[PDB]
């Protein structure tokens, strides 16, 4: 679609079996969820924003469909105060920036 | 321009007849800038994101260039790990997301 920017670009997402709203944010290089369970491996990472840092657990090879586009990648699960799209799904179902 | 997401959006912006590197960030409802002189008052805020809390200086009206696009808006100055612009700008440029 074309979405506005008036207002936060929020969008459901399935992950995990579950469905959740997510911000598409063209601004952050991960992708990061709050607390919630998934499969496989995972490894700590700390990442930066405005305010300092969280840590956070990063599992890679996570299916993930985004506005009915699916895409694998790496998912951060933390603290964050709200579910973040970053560029690394971003990039997968195409999206992009236009002015 | 089409900005795709493979790298950061990484832009040129002018203000203060100064330029400056900043990051199109749709995921922020501000634009918030690194330390920096502005003319006028300025204003309190407080603002959140995903490490925690920081108190800015919030300046109003002030003229700035995005990519060669004019837009006069808030512009928030405080510390930040980057300059972010935000949706409040953003929209002044004619910005959507497609995908
Ligand atoms: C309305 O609040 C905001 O719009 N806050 C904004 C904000 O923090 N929005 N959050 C979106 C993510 C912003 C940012 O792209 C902002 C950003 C920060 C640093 C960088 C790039 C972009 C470069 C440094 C390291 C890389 N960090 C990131 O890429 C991280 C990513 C790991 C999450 N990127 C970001 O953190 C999401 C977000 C949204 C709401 C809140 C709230 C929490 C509680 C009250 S508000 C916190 C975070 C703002 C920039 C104005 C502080
Ligand atoms: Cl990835
Ligand atoms: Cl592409
Ligand atoms: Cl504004």
């Amino acid at each position: 679609p074309q979405i506005t920017l008036w207002q936060r670009p929020l969008v459901t997402i399935k992950i995990g079996g579950q469905l959740k709203e997510a911000l598409l944010d063209t601004g952050a290089d991960d992708t990061v969820l709050e607390e919630m369970s998934l499969p496989g491996r995972w490894k700590p990472k700390m990442i930066g924003g405005i305010g300092g840092f969280i840590k956070v657990r990063q599992y890679d090879q996570i299916p993930i469909e985004i506005c009915g586009h699916k895409a694998i990648g790496t998912v951060l699960v933390g603290p964050t105060p709200t579910n973040v799209i970053g560029r690394n799904l971003l990039t997968q179902i195409g999206c992009t920036l236009n002015f």
